[PDB]
C-alpha cells in the first residue's frame, strides 16, 4: 500500500524509467519527469513521440491515481527547431501542441500550463530554449501576458480540466511570493487558473530560511481562495541524517498545512534529478533510507 492510501491528501512522485521499480507500492499519484515536456514528445518537428508520457498515463489510469500533465509551456527541454520560426508560426505549433495534448489525454486531473515563469520564461534562444515569448503576446501590458495567453489557450483545448501554474523558490522568500500571487492574481482576474503549484526542491528549503516564512508564504497564497500542491518535493542526503533531519523539519510544513492538497516527491530512486546530492530515498542496492523510514511513519500518523 502507497504511504498515503488512507491520507486526506495524495503524496505522489515524479515518474521516469528509472523511478518505475516499485512506485505504485509508494505513491498514489504522479507526474510525468521528462516525456510530457514539449521537446520530448516533439524533437522532430511535427512527429509526435508519445510513448514515454502514453506510460506516464496509461500507468496513472491501471493503478487509479490522479495524474498531472507537466508541462505545457516552459523555458527549457523546448523543442529545437521552434525557436528560428516567425511569432505567427511559433503560435499555430503551440496552438496544436495544447489540441494535440487534449486530443489525446482527456484524463488530466492536474493540468500544468506554466511552470517557472519567475524562473525560466520560453525567451532563450539555446538549444530547448523555445524563444516562444513573442508568440504569446510578450510581457505586454501586465508584464505577464505570455502566462495569461497560455492558460487562456489551455481554457480553449482543456474547457473542463484544472489549470495549474508551477514555479520554485516562491515560499522561500516573501519577495517571491509576492511576485508570484501578482501573477495568480492576473490569472485569477480572468478564472483562467484553478490550482497554485510550487516545487519546494532541496534548494528552496534550507535551514537559512525559516519554516515560519514558508508557512506565511503558504498563508499568503492560500488567501487566492485557490488549492495548493507542493510539486517537486525533495531533500538532499550527503548523509543519511542530514537528509532524514531535513526531512523531519521541512516535510511537516507542507504535509500540514490546509490548503496544501497534496505533495509530489521529485523522484525516490537514484537517478532522479538531484541524483549527485543524493536526494534519492533508496539506495543503489535497494534498501530504504532513514529518511522514508520516518516519512512511511510520519505520513500514517498524519492522515
Ligand atoms: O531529468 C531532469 C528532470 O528531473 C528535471 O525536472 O528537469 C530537468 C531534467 O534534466
Ligand atoms: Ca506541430
Amino acid at each position: 500500500a502507497p504511504l498515503a492510501a488512507t491520507a486526506s491528501k495524495f503524496l505522489g512522485c515524479a515518474y521516469g524509467a528509472q523511478q518505475a521499480p516499485g512506485f505504485a507500492q509508494y505513491w498514489n499519484k504522479l507526474t510525468p519527469e521528462n516525456g510530457g515536456k514539449w521537446g520530448s514528445v516533439e524533437a522532430v518537428r511535427d512527429q509526435m513521440d508519445w510513448s514515454t508520457l502514453d506510460a506516464a498515463y496509461r500507468f496513472a489510469q491501471a493503478n487509479q491515481m490522479p495524474f498531472q500533465m507537466h508541462v505545457m509551456v516552459w523555458g527549457n527541454q523546448q523543442p529545437e527547431w521552434i525557436k528560428t520560426l516567425r511569432p505567427a508560426e511559433q503560435r499555430r505549433e503551440i496552438e496544436q501542441w495544447f489540441a494535440a495534448v487534449a486530443q489525446r489525454y482527456p484524463d488530466i486531473a492536474l493540468l500544468e500550463v506554466v511552470n517557472e515563469p519567475l524562473n525560466d520564461p520560453p525567451s532563450k534562444a539555446d538549444t530547448g530554449g523555445g524563444n516562444y515569448l513573442q508568440a504569446l503576446g510578450g510581457n505586454g501590458d501586465s508584464g505577464w501576458e505570455w502566462v495569461l495567453q497560455s492558460f487562456r489557450l489551455a481554457r480553449r483545448h482543456f474547457p473542463h480540466t484544472k489549470l495549474m501554474i508551477n514555479d520554485y523558490s516562491i515560499t522561500s522568500s516573501a519577495q517571491a511570493t509576492q511576485k508570484y500571487l501578482q501573477i495568480v492574481r492576473l490569472l485569477q482576474r480572468e478564472n483562467l487558473v484553478d490550482a497554485i503549484g510550487v516545487q519546494e526542491h532541496a534548494f528552496e528549503t534550507t535551514p537559512e530560511v525559516a519554516v515560519s516564512v514558508h508557512r506565511d508564504n503558504l498563508d499568503a497564497l492560500a488567501a487566492t481562495g485557490l488549492p495548493i500542491y507542493i510539486t517537486e518535493f525533495d531533500l538532499d542526503g550527503p548523509t543519511d541524517a542530514q537528509q532524514l533531519a531535513d526531512y523531519k523539519r521541512v516535510f511537516p510544513v507542507f504535509w500540514e498545512h490546509p490548503a496544501v492538497h497534496g505533495i509530489t516527491l521529485w523522484g525516490f530512486r537514484p537517478g532522479l534529478w538531484r541524483d549527485k546530492e543524493a536526494a534519492y530515498l533508496i539506495r543503489a542496492d535497494g534498501t530504504e533510507r532513514p529518511a522514508l523510514t520516518w516519512l512511511r511513519d510520519y505520513v500514517a500518523a498524519h492522515p
